[PDB]
């Protein structure tokens, strides 16, 4: 087939336009996955007196405590909270009184959000093997536009929970059919590059939020700003042209042939794809024309693998969304500190690309998830009055996080078998929503030590290093085709 795409002008003006207006799209992902740094922010509170000084008791810092109200100029605080306006002038935590008693609130909405993202891994999946990769697409950008715009207008904690659920399913729709749709449309020498870019667009992505949420404080209109832009995805992208690769595999041989001519012409290599008619189609198509997940935990070769992988990506990505969503505490202003963050990925990603070729994969592995670890307890144990230690150890944690999402990656793509290789990709990258889904509900542990979340959050990280030993060594060693070359191994 390969053969057909690129006769089919290769890369050119169809590839380069969808391309980059497939890659748009991820430009929002961080933002929407972050979004609760910035729309659900804690302001300093106070609880308000009956309808300073004195109605106020005073903590060690001698700053007012923010949970108790004297009975008599305690008592639980009845009579709501003068959140300060300092900064975040309104944030879901301010409008609907998520704190105090409630502060797990807060985290137990973004925990809610990505269980949408894994189920839109799982179900949005399955239909973009049934309906198409466009239309799912398609279907991806309405629901993340009407469910973004409710969710800015919610009325309640509930149905805001429920619509940032439904924004995460479909924005987790969008993740994956871009890459898939991204792929199965450009020449496998130029596959892995747009895996890359990708990530680049992702990390992009984050300074974005840190440039938005800056003009646009309050929650509403944040929200709003951020989900509006995909109405305009859902209007231009009743455009795109259907994948090829899935026309032949579902067996509707004569809409490949359609989508082949008008990528021909668009490409302006007309001639050639008019020659391509369904004679020869067929004949360079037959030879194309995956095993079940079941495989994985049956064959003890591949339940090993699979162990690992898994215990890899939740520990990667448990540490990484750990690390993303605590942004106040460092001491310096929040979005200084998103636009740092942004800027980690950068340079991390150029180290991690350049210790994977020189060093080895699995020792990049270790090294990148054992100093994510070193740091991230360095950070719990260092107090809060040093600011820039805490800061430059999160930061480098970030990046070795980072790393540690591609490096992981290409090794779970070169370890599995052909057979399995694209299922093992699923249920890994699978795990890692699994981790975030368990990362914001850890943090609420938080109420029963200040350190403990970052403890755990770094004592995962040093396991899953420890786990990466019994990984064999990838570099220099084609990738595997069955079962008997990982025995060989
Ligand atoms: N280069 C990156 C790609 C994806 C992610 C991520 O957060 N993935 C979770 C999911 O989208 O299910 C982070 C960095």
């Amino acid at each position: 087939f390969n053969d057909l795409l690129q006769q089919v002008g290769g890369v050119g003006r169809f590839q380069q336009i969808q391309v980059t207006l497939v890659v748009l799209p991820l430009l929002l992902m961080a933002s929407h996955n972050t979004l609760q740094n910035f729309t659900a922010a804690i302001p300093t509170h106070h609880c308000r007196p009956p309808a300073l000084e004195v109605w106020l008791p005073r903590d060690r810092q001698g700053q007012p405590e923010s949970c108790l109200r004297f009975t008599s100029p305690t008592e639980p605080c009845t009579d709501g909270w003068i959140y300060d306006n300092s900064t975040f002038p309104s944030t879901i935590v301010t409008e609907w009184d998520l704190v105090c008693s409630h502060r797990a609130l807060r985290q137990l909405a973004q925990s809610l959000y990505m269980v949408g993202v894994l189920l839109g891994a799982m179900v949005f999946g399955y239909l973009a093997d049934r309906l198409g990769r466009r239309k799912v697409l398609i279907l991806n950008y309405l629901q993340t536009a009407v469910s973004g715009t409710c969710a800015a207008f919610a009325p309640n904690f509930p149905i805001y929970c429920a619509f940032r659920l439904l924004s995460g399913m479909a924005l987790a729709g969008i993740s994956l059919n871009c890459m898939t749709l991204n792929v199965e449309w450009m020449p496998i020498h130029t596959r892995a590059c747009v895996g890359t870019l990708i990530g680049y667009v992702y990390s992009l992505g984050q300074f974005l939020l840190a440039g938005v949420a800056y003009a646009v404080p309050h929650w509403r209109h944040l929200q709003l700003l951020v989900s509006a832009p995909f109405f305009a995805f859902f209007i231009y992208s009743w455009f795109f042209i259907e994948s090829a690769r899935w026309h032949s595999s579902s067996g509707r041989l004569d809409l490949t042939l359609r989508a082949l001519q008008r990528v021909a012409r668009i490409n302006g290599k007309r001639e050639e794809g008019a020659k391509l008619s369904m004679e020869v189609l067929r004949a360079s198509l037959q030879k194309e024309l995956q095993a079940s997940a079941m495989e994985l935990l049956r064959c003890p070769t591949l339940r090993h693998l699979f162990l690992c992988l898994s215990m890899l990506w939740f520990a990667t990505s448990f540490a990484y969304y750990g690390l993303v969503m605590d942004l106040q505490g460092f001491g310096v202003s929040i979005y200084l500190i998103q636009v740092i963050f942004g800027a980690v990925d950068l340079p991390a990603k150029l180290v991690g690309f350049l210790v994977i070729n020189s060093l080895g994969r699995r020792p990049a592995q270790m090294a990148a998830l054992l100093l994510a670890g070193i740091c991230i307890l360095l950070n719990g144990v260092i107090p809060q009055d040093q600011s820039i230690v805490r800061t430059s150890l999160a930061v480098l944690g970030k990046g070795c996080l980072a790393a540690s999402f591609n490096c992981i990656f290409l090794y779970t793509g070169e370890l599995y078998p052909t057979m399995i290789r694209q299922t093992g990709m699923g249920m890994g990258s699978t795990m890692a929503r699994v981790g975030s889904i368990v990362s914001p509900l850890v943090s609420m542990t938080a109420e029963l030590y200040p350190s403990m979340p970052l403890f755990i959050y770094g004592a995962v990280p040093v396991a899953a290093s420890a786990v990466t030993v019994l990984l064999p060594e990838t570099l220099g060693q084609p990738l595997p085709d069955t079962v008997q070359d990982l025995e060989s191994r």
